[PDB]
């Protein structure tokens, strides 16, 4: 058991960890999400492990396989005359083995990420969750998490 | 009474009431948000006016007073293998002054907006808001808004 930065080679794990989510998405607002495999690009996933601004973690069992993985991101916005500089990390995905959840993996990894973002004194820590993720909801709140703002819709077809 | 497209003239008393809202999220959120003045940039107020897929709409009912202004945005999205294509109205900006609520003037302008994206075919009027926003979020969800996601923060400084 350890969390270590990812390399390409974790790329088909990490790809099927992803399409659970997605699925996940599709299945609840297809409107949005679309089906495709894969749900993941191996070119986006390598730009995001080699990216000068994001790092991939991924949680490694005893029998060395991939059961959880996340993508975070450097963010800082520059100072402008209505808005604070802000630094921040992003996390654009954070994914545990269906069969895996509600047993402690998810809280190692994002302990990982405050480490990460204490070490670069970042402000926050932010991510954006669909409202429908009540699982997602309830592990971040239980993080210490809280809603910054949120996008309201209205449709109109 | 009347609605009506903003002209650059209407820059002094559109830039009064985005200073009321953006003073108010100073007041909640300084971390974020930074006192300034103007908090209304001139040249962008005018860009969003003569902009080719946005619109400024105004309430007038008052000699030489703006009750109330709107800023919206054309945005389409392209399709992508695992995201469908989208074409909606985003409400960058939607102030009714202070002192004018309580009389139907933001349902008033809302209503426009949504003639706006009937007529341009739009998926979906958006927008977002800010969590301690209770006069917002009361305001939109009585217009049928609903949650599509939300940020979600863990400060850490």
């Amino acid at each position: 058991m350890i969390i270590r930065e990812a390399t390409v080679q974790d790329y088909e794990e990490v790809a099927r960890l992803h399409t659970q989510v997605h699925e996940a998405h599709v299945k609840e607002r297809g409107d949005i999400f679309r089906s495709n495999e894969p749900t993941l690009n191996p070119s986006r996933f390598q730009a995001a492990v080699q990216g000068e601004k994001s790092t991939v973690l991924v949680f490694v069992d005893e029998r060395e396989k991939i059961g959880a993985y996340s993508v975070i991101h450097l963010v800082q916005t520059p100072l402008l005359p209505t808005m604070q500089q802000r630094k921040t990390v992003y996390i654009s995905d954070l994914c545990v083995d269906e069969t895996r959840r509600g047993g402690g993996i998810g809280r190692l990894i994002f302990e990982a990420i405050i480490s990460y973002g204490k070490a670069h004194q970042v402000d926050a820590i932010e991510l954006d969750v669909y409202d429908f993720n009540d699982r997602a909801k309830a592990f971040y709140h239980s993080l210490g998490m809280r809603c910054q703002k949120q996008t309201m819709e209205l449709p109109l077809l």
